[PDB]
Protein backbone atom coordinates (compact mmCIF):
# COMPACT_ATOMS: atom_id res chain seq x y z
CA UNK A 1 0.00 0.00 0.00
CA UNK A 2 2.50 2.65 1.10
CA UNK A 3 5.39 3.92 -1.06
CA UNK A 4 8.52 5.51 0.49
CA UNK A 5 11.58 7.09 -0.99
CA UNK A 6 15.00 6.23 0.34
CA UNK A 7 18.47 7.61 -0.38
CA UNK A 8 19.98 5.04 -2.72
CA UNK A 9 23.39 6.58 -3.34
CA UNK A 10 25.31 9.76 -2.54
CA UNK A 11 26.83 11.92 -5.29
CA UNK A 12 30.09 12.38 -3.49
CA UNK A 13 30.96 15.70 -1.82
CA UNK A 14 31.86 17.21 -5.20
CA UNK A 15 29.33 15.48 -7.40
CA UNK A 16 26.12 16.71 -9.01
CA UNK A 17 22.91 14.90 -8.11
CA UNK A 18 21.16 12.47 -10.38
CA UNK A 19 17.48 11.47 -10.04
CA UNK A 20 18.64 7.97 -9.34
CA UNK A 21 20.15 9.14 -5.99
CA UNK A 22 16.70 8.38 -4.60
CA UNK A 23 14.67 5.20 -4.92
CA UNK A 24 11.06 4.28 -4.25
CA UNK A 25 9.97 1.15 -2.34
CA UNK A 26 6.82 -0.35 -0.86
CA UNK A 27 6.26 -1.23 2.75
CA UNK A 28 3.44 -2.07 5.12
CA UNK A 29 2.27 0.52 7.59
CA UNK A 30 1.45 -0.86 11.02
CA UNK A 31 -2.38 -0.82 11.32
CA UNK A 32 -2.49 0.04 15.00
CA UNK A 33 -1.66 3.45 16.50
CA UNK A 34 -0.09 3.29 20.00
CA UNK A 35 -0.89 5.95 22.52
CA UNK A 36 0.20 9.33 21.23
CA UNK A 37 0.48 8.67 17.51
CA UNK A 38 -1.48 9.86 14.46
CA UNK A 39 -1.74 8.34 11.02
CA UNK A 40 -1.48 10.97 8.30
CA UNK A 41 -1.94 11.05 4.57
CA UNK A 42 0.77 13.07 2.83
CA UNK A 43 -0.48 15.93 0.65
CA UNK A 44 2.71 17.81 -0.37
CA UNK A 45 6.40 17.45 0.21
CA UNK A 46 9.06 20.11 -0.20
CA UNK A 47 12.46 19.73 -1.87
CA UNK A 48 15.07 22.36 -0.85
CA UNK A 49 18.75 23.18 -1.56
CA UNK A 50 19.80 22.37 2.02
CA UNK A 51 18.96 18.75 1.21
CA UNK A 52 22.07 18.60 -1.03
CA UNK A 53 24.09 18.72 2.21
CA UNK A 54 22.07 15.88 3.76
CA UNK A 55 23.14 13.68 0.86
CA UNK A 56 26.76 13.93 2.02
CA UNK A 57 28.17 11.43 4.62
CA UNK A 58 29.00 14.63 6.49
CA UNK A 59 26.62 17.58 6.07
CA UNK A 60 29.07 20.22 7.14
CA UNK A 61 26.39 21.68 9.26
CA UNK A 62 26.07 20.79 12.89
CA UNK A 63 22.31 21.28 12.81
CA UNK A 64 21.50 18.99 9.84
CA UNK A 65 22.05 15.26 10.09
CA UNK A 66 23.02 13.34 6.96
CA UNK A 67 20.51 10.92 5.49
CA UNK A 68 21.67 7.30 5.59
CA UNK A 69 21.57 4.92 2.62
CA UNK A 70 18.56 2.68 2.26
CA UNK A 71 16.68 4.70 4.87
CA UNK A 72 13.64 6.91 4.16
CA UNK A 73 14.36 10.53 3.41
CA UNK A 74 12.49 13.40 5.07
CA UNK A 75 11.82 17.13 5.07
CA UNK A 76 9.07 19.77 5.05
CA UNK A 77 5.66 18.17 4.51
CA UNK A 78 1.95 18.91 4.90
CA UNK A 79 -0.70 16.15 5.15
CA UNK A 80 -4.06 15.31 6.72
CA UNK A 81 -4.83 13.24 9.79
CA UNK A 82 -6.77 10.04 9.20
CA UNK A 83 -6.70 8.29 12.64
CA UNK A 84 -5.41 9.82 15.87
CA UNK A 85 -4.64 8.66 19.41
CA UNK A 86 -3.42 12.05 20.39
CA UNK A 87 -5.71 14.60 21.91
CA UNK A 88 -4.72 17.82 20.11
CA UNK A 89 -5.43 16.28 16.70
CA UNK A 90 -8.40 14.72 14.92
CA UNK A 91 -9.43 13.38 11.48
CA UNK A 92 -9.28 15.99 8.72
CA UNK A 93 -6.83 18.14 10.66
CA UNK A 94 -4.06 19.62 8.45
CA UNK A 95 -0.58 19.26 9.98
CA UNK A 96 2.96 20.01 8.99
CA UNK A 97 6.57 19.04 9.99
CA UNK A 98 10.10 19.75 8.82
CA UNK A 99 10.84 16.05 9.53
CA UNK A 100 8.04 14.56 7.41
CA UNK A 101 9.14 11.26 5.91
CA UNK A 102 8.89 10.82 2.15
CA UNK A 103 6.01 8.42 2.32
CA UNK A 104 2.43 8.25 0.95
CA UNK A 105 1.19 7.84 4.51
CA UNK A 106 2.82 7.68 7.88
CA UNK A 107 2.29 7.13 11.58
CA UNK A 108 3.94 10.11 13.28
CA UNK A 109 4.10 11.42 16.85
CA UNK A 110 1.38 13.93 17.59
CA UNK A 111 3.79 16.12 19.53
CA UNK A 112 5.98 16.40 16.46
CA UNK A 113 3.21 17.85 14.25
CA UNK A 114 1.70 21.29 14.08
CA UNK A 115 -1.86 21.88 12.90
CA UNK A 116 -2.16 24.62 10.26
CA UNK A 117 -5.27 26.73 9.46
CA UNK A 118 -6.35 26.63 5.79
CA UNK A 119 -7.61 30.28 6.10
CA UNK A 120 -4.12 31.82 6.23
CA UNK A 121 -3.37 30.47 2.73
CA UNK A 122 -6.76 30.84 0.98
CA UNK A 123 -6.97 27.04 0.92
CA UNK A 124 -3.66 26.44 -0.91
CA UNK A 125 -2.05 24.18 1.70
CA UNK A 126 1.20 23.85 -0.26
CA UNK A 127 1.88 27.50 0.67
CA UNK A 128 2.66 26.37 4.22
CA UNK A 129 5.84 24.83 2.71
CA UNK A 130 6.74 28.10 1.08
CA UNK A 131 5.62 31.75 1.28
CA UNK A 132 3.56 31.08 4.32
CA UNK A 133 6.22 28.85 5.81
CA UNK A 134 9.96 28.32 6.35
CA UNK A 135 11.05 29.99 3.06
CA UNK A 136 8.88 33.07 3.56
CA UNK A 137 9.98 33.47 7.18
CA UNK A 138 13.64 33.21 6.01
CA UNK A 139 13.05 36.12 3.57
CA UNK A 140 10.98 38.23 5.94
CA UNK A 141 13.04 37.65 9.10
CA UNK A 142 16.23 37.80 7.04
CA UNK A 143 15.31 41.24 5.78
CA UNK A 144 13.84 42.52 9.07
CA UNK A 145 16.87 41.39 11.10
CA UNK A 146 19.85 41.79 8.82
CA UNK A 147 18.43 44.24 6.25
CA UNK A 148 18.64 47.57 8.06
CA UNK A 149 16.00 48.86 5.68
CA UNK A 150 14.66 52.32 6.50
CA UNK A 151 11.41 53.44 4.91
CA UNK A 152 11.91 56.35 2.51
CA UNK A 153 15.69 56.14 2.97
CA UNK A 154 15.73 55.33 -0.79
CA UNK A 155 17.94 52.23 -0.81
CA UNK A 156 18.68 49.81 -3.63
CA UNK A 157 18.30 46.05 -2.97
CA UNK A 158 20.05 43.38 -5.01
CA UNK A 159 18.53 39.89 -4.63
CA UNK A 160 20.30 36.83 -6.06
CA UNK A 161 18.37 33.59 -6.76
CA UNK A 162 15.60 36.15 -7.30
CA UNK A 163 13.22 33.78 -9.18
CA UNK A 164 13.49 31.10 -6.51
CA UNK A 165 11.25 30.81 -3.46
CA UNK A 166 13.24 32.88 -0.94
CA UNK A 167 14.39 35.38 -3.56
CA UNK A 168 11.06 36.13 -5.16
CA UNK A 169 9.61 36.74 -1.70
CA UNK A 170 12.47 38.88 -0.35
CA UNK A 171 12.56 41.19 -3.39
CA UNK A 172 8.85 41.77 -2.81
CA UNK A 173 9.26 42.09 0.94
CA UNK A 174 12.09 44.43 0.05
CA UNK A 175 9.64 46.84 -1.57
CA UNK A 176 6.96 46.52 1.09
CA UNK A 177 9.50 47.34 3.86
CA UNK A 178 10.67 50.62 2.32
CA UNK A 179 13.33 50.06 -0.31
CA UNK A 180 12.55 52.05 -3.39
CA UNK A 181 14.60 50.04 -5.80
CA UNK A 182 14.82 46.22 -6.05
CA UNK A 183 16.87 44.40 -8.66
CA UNK A 184 16.94 40.59 -8.96
CA UNK A 185 19.64 38.39 -10.58
CA UNK A 186 18.58 35.06 -12.09
CA UNK A 187 19.75 32.46 -14.53
CA UNK A 188 17.43 33.08 -17.56
CA UNK A 189 15.33 35.65 -19.52
CA UNK A 190 12.03 34.11 -18.85
CA UNK A 191 12.92 34.29 -15.13
CA UNK A 192 13.94 37.92 -15.51
CA UNK A 193 10.58 38.76 -17.19
CA UNK A 194 8.72 37.02 -14.36
CA UNK A 195 10.53 39.31 -11.81
CA UNK A 196 9.68 42.54 -13.56
CA UNK A 197 6.24 41.80 -15.12
CA UNK A 198 4.65 39.80 -12.27
CA UNK A 199 6.53 40.56 -9.07
CA UNK A 200 7.33 44.22 -9.54
CA UNK A 201 11.12 44.17 -9.27
CA UNK A 202 12.45 47.37 -10.93
CA UNK A 203 15.11 45.41 -12.79
CA UNK A 204 16.45 41.91 -13.48
CA UNK A 205 19.97 40.75 -14.40
CA UNK A 206 20.36 37.58 -16.36
CA UNK A 207 23.66 36.11 -15.28
CA UNK A 208 23.76 33.62 -18.11
CA UNK A 209 24.51 36.51 -20.48
CA UNK A 210 27.94 36.81 -18.87
CA UNK A 211 28.41 40.45 -17.84
CA UNK A 212 26.89 40.68 -14.37
CA UNK A 213 29.39 43.40 -13.50
CA UNK A 214 28.18 45.68 -16.31
CA UNK A 215 24.50 44.84 -16.18
CA UNK A 216 24.64 45.59 -12.51
CA UNK A 217 26.36 48.96 -13.05
CA UNK A 218 23.56 49.97 -15.41
CA UNK A 219 20.71 48.54 -13.33
CA UNK A 220 22.21 49.91 -10.12
CA UNK A 221 23.95 53.26 -10.88
CA UNK A 222 23.99 54.46 -7.26
CA UNK A 223 25.40 51.36 -5.60
CA UNK A 224 23.86 48.53 -3.66
CA UNK A 225 22.78 49.07 -0.09
CA UNK A 226 21.21 45.69 0.52
CA UNK A 227 22.04 42.32 -0.82
CA UNK A 228 19.75 39.36 -0.11
CA UNK A 229 22.18 36.61 -1.08
CA UNK A 230 21.01 33.07 -1.97
CA UNK A 231 23.92 32.15 -4.22
CA UNK A 232 27.36 33.26 -3.22
CA UNK A 233 30.21 32.77 -5.64
CA UNK A 234 31.23 35.02 -8.54
CA UNK A 235 27.75 36.41 -8.70
CA UNK A 236 28.18 37.61 -5.16
CA UNK A 237 31.75 38.83 -5.52
CA UNK A 238 30.17 41.10 -8.18
CA UNK A 239 27.22 42.52 -6.20
CA UNK A 240 29.58 43.15 -3.27
CA UNK A 241 32.21 45.03 -5.34
CA UNK A 242 29.38 47.42 -6.15
CA UNK A 243 27.91 47.82 -2.71
CA UNK A 244 28.06 51.14 -0.86
CA UNK A 245 29.38 51.99 2.62
CA UNK A 246 27.61 50.69 5.68
CA UNK A 247 25.45 48.44 3.55
CA UNK A 248 24.28 44.94 4.48
CA UNK A 249 24.37 41.46 3.06
CA UNK A 250 21.62 39.14 4.32
CA UNK A 251 23.54 35.93 4.05
CA UNK A 252 20.63 33.63 3.30
CA UNK A 253 22.43 30.92 1.31
CA UNK A 254 25.22 30.14 -1.21
CA UNK A 255 23.72 27.60 -3.64
CA UNK A 256 26.56 27.97 -6.12
CA UNK A 257 28.82 26.00 -3.77
CA UNK A 258 26.54 23.25 -2.53
CA UNK A 259 27.96 20.63 -4.83
CA UNK A 260 31.60 21.62 -4.22
CA UNK A 261 33.90 20.52 -1.37
CA UNK A 262 33.27 23.87 0.44
CA UNK A 263 32.58 24.99 4.07
CA UNK A 264 29.13 26.69 4.02
CA UNK A 265 30.34 29.71 5.57
CA UNK A 266 32.91 30.27 2.84
CA UNK A 267 35.01 33.41 3.07
CA UNK A 268 34.99 36.10 0.39
CA UNK A 269 38.07 36.27 -1.89
CA UNK A 270 40.94 38.44 -0.48
CA UNK A 271 40.26 41.36 -2.80
CA UNK A 272 36.48 41.14 -2.25
CA UNK A 273 37.03 40.73 1.49
CA UNK A 274 39.14 43.91 1.36
CA UNK A 275 36.31 45.88 -0.13
CA UNK A 276 33.77 44.54 2.37
CA UNK A 277 36.07 45.69 5.16
CA UNK A 278 36.57 49.24 3.75
CA UNK A 279 32.93 50.20 3.18
CA UNK A 280 31.95 48.54 6.45
CA UNK A 281 29.51 45.99 4.89
CA UNK A 282 27.85 43.77 7.46
CA UNK A 283 27.92 40.05 6.31
CA UNK A 284 26.68 37.92 9.26
CA UNK A 285 25.60 34.27 9.26
CA UNK A 286 21.82 33.91 9.11
CA UNK A 287 19.93 30.78 10.03
CA UNK A 288 16.18 31.24 10.35
CA UNK A 289 15.86 28.45 13.01
CA UNK A 290 17.60 30.96 15.31
CA UNK A 291 14.66 33.33 15.30
CA UNK A 292 11.85 31.04 16.48
CA UNK A 293 10.00 33.65 18.59
CA UNK A 294 9.58 35.70 15.41
CA UNK A 295 7.69 32.97 13.53
CA UNK A 296 4.06 33.64 14.57
CA UNK A 297 4.24 37.38 13.94
CA UNK A 298 6.17 36.68 10.72
CA UNK A 299 3.41 34.26 9.74
CA UNK A 300 0.65 36.74 10.54
CA UNK A 301 2.50 39.46 8.62
CA UNK A 302 3.16 37.25 5.50
CA UNK A 303 -0.41 35.89 5.52
CA UNK A 304 -1.81 39.43 5.80
CA UNK A 305 0.13 40.55 2.73
CA UNK A 306 -0.72 37.45 0.74
CA UNK A 307 -4.36 37.85 1.63
CA UNK A 308 -4.31 41.42 0.30
CA UNK A 309 -2.54 40.29 -2.81
CA UNK A 310 0.43 42.39 -1.82
CA UNK A 311 2.59 39.30 -1.77
CA UNK A 312 2.68 37.16 -4.90
CA UNK A 313 3.20 33.43 -4.32
CA UNK A 314 4.69 31.44 -7.30
CA UNK A 315 5.35 27.69 -7.29
CA UNK A 316 6.59 24.94 -9.59
CA UNK A 317 4.84 21.68 -9.01
CA UNK A 318 5.91 18.17 -9.79
CA UNK A 319 3.59 15.19 -9.26
CA UNK A 320 4.08 11.90 -7.47
CA UNK A 321 6.32 10.49 -4.79
CA UNK A 322 8.33 8.61 -7.41
CA UNK A 323 9.46 12.00 -8.78
CA UNK A 324 11.07 13.41 -5.61
CA UNK A 325 14.51 12.66 -7.02
CA UNK A 326 13.98 14.44 -10.30
CA UNK A 327 12.11 17.35 -8.70
CA UNK A 328 15.03 17.80 -6.28
CA UNK A 329 17.65 17.66 -9.02
CA UNK A 330 15.64 19.88 -11.34
CA UNK A 331 15.33 22.56 -8.69
CA UNK A 332 19.11 22.38 -7.93
CA UNK A 333 19.71 23.09 -11.63
CA UNK A 334 17.13 25.79 -11.97
CA UNK A 335 14.07 24.10 -13.47
CA UNK A 336 11.84 25.82 -11.01
CA UNK A 337 10.34 29.31 -10.93
CA UNK A 338 9.23 30.00 -7.38
CA UNK A 339 9.04 27.30 -4.73
CA UNK A 340 9.60 23.71 -5.93
CA UNK A 341 6.89 21.43 -4.53
CA UNK A 342 5.83 17.84 -5.08
CA UNK A 343 2.17 16.87 -4.97
CA UNK A 344 1.75 13.50 -3.26
CA UNK A 345 -1.94 12.72 -3.12
N1 LIG B 1 19.40 30.81 5.97
C1 LIG B 1 18.28 30.04 6.08
O1 LIG B 1 17.67 29.82 7.12
C2 LIG B 1 17.75 29.50 4.78
C3 LIG B 1 18.48 29.59 3.64
N2 LIG B 1 18.02 29.15 2.44
C4 LIG B 1 18.91 29.30 1.27
O2 LIG B 1 18.27 30.14 0.36
C5 LIG B 1 18.76 29.82 -0.99
C6 LIG B 1 17.57 29.67 -1.90
O3 LIG B 1 16.66 28.65 -1.35
P1 LIG B 1 15.20 28.32 -2.01
O4 LIG B 1 14.39 29.57 -2.09
O5 LIG B 1 14.67 27.15 -1.30
O6 LIG B 1 15.54 27.79 -3.44
P2 LIG B 1 15.25 28.34 -4.87
O7 LIG B 1 13.72 28.36 -4.98
O8 LIG B 1 15.96 29.63 -5.00
O9 LIG B 1 15.74 27.23 -5.86
C7 LIG B 1 17.14 27.08 -6.28
C8 LIG B 1 17.58 28.06 -7.36
O10 LIG B 1 19.04 28.34 -7.21
C9 LIG B 1 19.49 28.81 -8.51
N3 LIG B 1 20.82 28.23 -8.75
C10 LIG B 1 21.20 26.94 -8.80
N4 LIG B 1 22.51 26.75 -9.05
C11 LIG B 1 22.98 28.01 -9.17
C12 LIG B 1 24.26 28.50 -9.44
N5 LIG B 1 25.33 27.71 -9.64
N6 LIG B 1 24.37 29.85 -9.49
C13 LIG B 1 23.36 30.69 -9.30
N7 LIG B 1 22.10 30.32 -9.04
C14 LIG B 1 21.96 28.94 -8.99
C15 LIG B 1 18.41 28.40 -9.56
O11 LIG B 1 17.83 29.55 -10.17
P3 LIG B 1 18.48 30.26 -11.51
O12 LIG B 1 17.69 29.76 -12.71
O13 LIG B 1 18.33 31.73 -11.26
O14 LIG B 1 19.89 29.70 -11.56
C16 LIG B 1 17.43 27.54 -8.78
O15 LIG B 1 16.09 27.69 -9.25
C17 LIG B 1 19.62 28.56 -0.83
O16 LIG B 1 21.00 28.78 -0.94
C18 LIG B 1 19.16 28.02 0.52
O17 LIG B 1 20.22 27.24 1.06
C19 LIG B 1 16.73 28.56 2.33
C20 LIG B 1 15.97 28.44 3.48
C21 LIG B 1 16.45 28.91 4.74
Amino acid sequence: IIQRVVLNSRPGKNGNTVAENFRVEEFSLPDALNEGQVQVRTLYLSVDPYMRCKMNEDTGTDYLAPWQLAQVADGGGIGVVEESKHQKLTKGDFVTSFYWPWQTKAILDGNGLEKVDPQLVDGHLSYFLGAIGMPGLTSLIGVQEKGHISAGSNQTMVVSGAAGACGSLAGQIGHLLGCSRVVGICGTQEKCLFLTSELGFDAAVNYKTGNVAEQLREACPGGVDVYFDNVGGDISNAVISQMNENSHIILCGQISQYSNDVPYPPPLPPAVEAIRKERNITRERFTVLNYKDKFEPGILQLSQWFKEGKLKVKETMAKGLENMGVAFQSMMTGGNVGKQIVCIS
